[PDB]
């Protein structure tokens, strides 16, 4: 067979598939994937039949229901999602190699003569508010939206939800939780605040940052109160102290807090549609938000008439020619995100009057993991691990922000550093679990022999940790003053993880004030027109700490969905 498709009508009609007008049900796919599932079973069911030791296709850490149209397209060979980042040895049936062609908002002003047919005609739907992006704070606004009564439309432009929220994995950052004085541990918002400007190099707009730190235990409490567990509370880097919460045993707070707002939009029965596009924000002629014209994968073009926008779209980090023109220096670097966090949603708020901020200040996060060109949790660090470069010593006080540890790290020999950690960090922290399952923690029973298994010096990495562990037991970094020095590295066996930045969140993004309306250029609201999550710039200025994006697109989020309920 070609495909899929052809595959299955040598035995099967086409109403197998589809609908008996024959009709696509919907951008989702809904009815189409409910086939594809009636005979292969779900997904869990499909993995069963292609586990890999390490790696299963269909057992993802992917959250919310995975349709299999996400990978398998019936009548064209199609791509594997999972080749976005990674490169495991899959054998999909049609598959192609992945390759992501997505024409900007600028290139679909070729679609004019279909767009003008659109916009002409009826509304697909009307709605009182349309959420773009199904990201945290996409999410986020449509579940509050919906529990203040407004009717939501929340569209994905992925075939997958998430965005890069779903790949989260240090923690969200809030003060005075109750999950912290569970733990024991004392903070205060003033004190997140302080931590975030100084993080933030008091580029950020305060009143933002109030927003941020005063509504963060509210968040931490609405999502415990929809199922989240936010019990486990590390160190992130540039924090006074513990705050950054996420699952118990340190599991990725990301793909959990997607999980539970897929689950409650689904209890709530919120419209989301995937592979959907949000295009154009639709004003009318008193210049107030009137609707959206979105593009499905499948229906094409249609708008849905609503009252409020609420762009939630993420950031631009991985769009890497956008990234090189603002920030030269991050030209060719590997970037942690999802394949479509691209800034078609800051497009789509500059086209509608948003005006932009802080865009040259782009987050590479320092440890991207070399071999795995993928983020490694700074939590990792955070629960203890240092650094080491190929010298095999210290050169930077693992928790300090997110731009020092590059710099530091990109002035190592190649370029690139060792996480170094034992199995107390290990234990610490399931998500380091997920690494060694990636295949890059190697390990050694000895620093000797992990130095001789990477190209560290073993007997100066056997130093470095000696020393470390002394350190650690005075309880001061008289070396590089790392604040916290929560373990020492003397149990079980020794990990190296080999890491370097790459390109990761854009701090830069929509002016919004504090109810995340976006504003235009002489500072106007623009009613109806609603900005949250990384897609907003202006909440952590010139270096967002770890922890507080997942704090700022459930708070931010949230707020969006409930003003815009309001505003209607
Ligand atoms: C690998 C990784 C791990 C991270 N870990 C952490 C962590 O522990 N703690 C933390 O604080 N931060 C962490 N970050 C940062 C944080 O996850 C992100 O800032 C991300 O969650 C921002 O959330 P968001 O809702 O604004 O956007 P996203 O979650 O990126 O979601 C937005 C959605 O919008 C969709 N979209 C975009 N444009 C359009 C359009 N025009 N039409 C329709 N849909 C559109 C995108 O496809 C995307 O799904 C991490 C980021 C990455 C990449
Ligand atoms: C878009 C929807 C579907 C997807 C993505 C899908 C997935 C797949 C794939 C990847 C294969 C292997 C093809 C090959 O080896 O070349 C396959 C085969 C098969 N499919 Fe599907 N399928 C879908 C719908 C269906 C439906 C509706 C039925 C039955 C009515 C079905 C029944 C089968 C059978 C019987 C086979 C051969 C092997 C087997 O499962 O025993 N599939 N399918
Ligand atoms: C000869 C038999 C079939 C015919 C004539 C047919 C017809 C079509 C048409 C016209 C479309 C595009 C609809 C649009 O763009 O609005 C489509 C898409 C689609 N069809 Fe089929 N279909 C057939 C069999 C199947 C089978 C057997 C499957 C799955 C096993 C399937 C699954 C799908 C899916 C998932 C889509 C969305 C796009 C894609 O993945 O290619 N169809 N089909
Ligand atoms: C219930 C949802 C899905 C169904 C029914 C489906 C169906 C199938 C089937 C029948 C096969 C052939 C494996 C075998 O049985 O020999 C397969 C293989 C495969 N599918 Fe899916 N699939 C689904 C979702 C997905 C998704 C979401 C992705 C990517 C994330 C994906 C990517 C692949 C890959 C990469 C392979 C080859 C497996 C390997 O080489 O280990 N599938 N799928
Ligand atoms: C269905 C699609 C995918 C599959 C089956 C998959 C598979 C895996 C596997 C097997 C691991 C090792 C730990 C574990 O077992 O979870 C892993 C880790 C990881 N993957 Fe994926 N991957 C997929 C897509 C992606 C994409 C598209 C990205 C980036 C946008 C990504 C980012 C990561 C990261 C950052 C890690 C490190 C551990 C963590 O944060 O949990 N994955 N993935
Ligand atoms: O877990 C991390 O390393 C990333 C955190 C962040 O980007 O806030
Ligand atoms: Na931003």
């Amino acid at each position: 067979a070609d495909n899929l498709a052809e595959f299955h009508v040598q035995n099967q009609e086409c109403d197998s598939c589809h609908t008996p007008d024959g009709e696509l049900s919907n951008d989702s796919l809904t009815y189409e994937n409910t086939q594809c599932v009636s005979c292969h079973g779900t997904l869990a069911e499909v993995a069963e039949t292609t586990k890999h030791e390490h790696y299963n296709a269909h057992a993802s850490h992917f959250p919310g229901e995975v349709a299999c149209t996400s990978c398998h397209s019936a009548h064209e060979k199609s791509m594997v999602y999972c080749d976005s980042c990674h490169s495991f040895d899959f054998n999909m049936p049609y598959a192609k190699k992945w390759l992501r062609d997505e024409p900007t908002i600028a290139e679909l002003a070729k679609d004019k003569s279909e767009r003008q047919a659109a916009l002409a005609s009826a509304p697909h739907d009307t709605v009182d508010v349309v959420v773009v992006g199904s990201g945290g704070a996409g999410f986020s606004a449509a579940i509050s939206a919906t529990d203040s009564g407004a009717k939501v439309i929340l569209i994905e432009k992925e075939p997958v939800i998430g965005g890069n929220a779903k790949l989260a994995a240090g923690g969200m950052n809030a003060a005075w939780t109750d999950q912290q004085k569970a733990k024991k541990i004392t903070d205060s918002p003033e004190l997140m605040f302080e931590d975030t400007m100084k993080g933030g190099q008091n580029i950020n707009d305060p009143a933002l940052v109030k927003v941020l730190s005063s509504h963060s235990k509210d968040s931490v409490d609405w999502m415990t109160a929809m199922g989240a567990d936010l019990t486990d509370v590390g160190m992130m880097g540039g924090a006074s102290v513990n705050r950054a919460h996420r699952p118990t045993g340190g599991a990725g707070v990301g793909a959990h807090v997607v999980q539970v707002l897929y689950d409650n939009a689904v209890k709530r029965n919120i419209d989301l549609r995937m592979n959907t596009r949000g295009i154009e924000v639709l004003k009318d002629d008193k210049g107030t938000v009137k609707g959206i014209l979105v593009k499905g994968m499948y229906k094409g073009y249609y708008w849905v008439k609503a009252d409020a926008v609420i762009l939630a779209t993420g950031g631009f980090a991985k769009n890497n020619e956008r990234v090189a023109k603002l920030d030269p220096s991050l030209k060719g670097f590997i970037s942690t995100n999802q394949p479509g966090a691209v800034g078609d949603g800051l497009d789509v708020a500059e086209n509608a009057g948003g005006a932009l901020k802080d865009m040259q200040y782009i987050q590479a996060h320092p440890t991207l993991s070399v071999k795995g060109g993928v983020m490694v949790t700074e939590a990792v660090r955070g629960n203890g691990a240092i650094l080491v470069n190929r010298e095999g010593k210290r050169f930077v006080n693992e928790i300090t922000t997110a731009d020092k540890a590059s710099a530091a790290i990109l002035a190592q020999t190649g370029k690139s550093a060792y996480l170094i950690f034992d199995d107390s960090v290990r234990k610490s922290l399931s998500k380091i679990d997920k690494y060694i399952g990636l295949g890059v923690a190697p390990t050694a029973d000895s620093l000797v022999k992990l130095g001789k298994m990477e190209g560290i010096d073993g007997k100066a990495l056997t130093e470095t940790v000696a020393r470390y562990n002394s350190l650690v037991s005075s309880g001061k970094d008289t070396d590089f003053e790392r604040p916290n020095l929560p373990r020492a590295l003397n149990e079980g066996n020794y990990y190296a993880i080999e890491v370097t930045p790459g390109v990761h969140h854009t701090m830069g993004g929509v002016m919004i004030d504090t109810k995340a309306e976006v504003m235009n250029a002489k500072k106007q609201v623009i009613p109806g027109l609603y900005g949250a999550g990384e897609v907003t710039g202006g909440v952590h200025g010139a270096n967002r700490l770890g922890g507080n994006a997942i704090s700022d697109i459930i708070t931010f989020g949230r707020l969006a969905g409930e003003e815009a309920a309001k505003y209607s």
